[PDB]
């Protein structure tokens, strides 16, 4: 059930998980996964980043769900739940801007 992860903010617009995410209190990685504005089937996964050049800042990444059953950002690197996704993310940065450290708080 992945509308019962705390991570899992469901139908909020990319401008609602920006609002969100740019509280200067959130470290690196702070994160939210909602639904895609636009790809009917497809989730979003919204993390917060921070540097010298840009200050905090908001990245958006779209994940797509296989009616294979496969989650992923990248086709290259999949897995079998929403909450696998989440969890490799955490521990890797891939190509991400930043490894999912915590829950946006609201
Ligand atoms: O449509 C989407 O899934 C989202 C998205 C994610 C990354 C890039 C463009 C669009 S959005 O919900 O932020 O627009």
């Amino acid at each position: 059930s992945i509308q019962a992860e705390e991570w899992y903010f469901g139908k909020i617009t990319r401008r609602e998980s920006e609002r969100l995410l740019l509280n200067a209190e959130n470290p690196r990685g702070t994160f939210l996964v909602r639904e895609s504005e636009t790809t009917k089937g497809a989730y979003c996964l919204s993390v917060s980043d921070f540097d010298n050049a840009k200050g905090l800042n908001v990245k958006h990444y779209k994940i797509r769900k296989l009616d294979s059953g496969g989650f992923y950002i990248t086709s290259r690197t999949q897995f079998n739940s929403l909450q696998q996704l989440v969890a490799y993310y955490s521990k890797h940065a891939d190509g991400l801007c930043h490894r999912l450290t915590t829950v946006c708080p609201t």
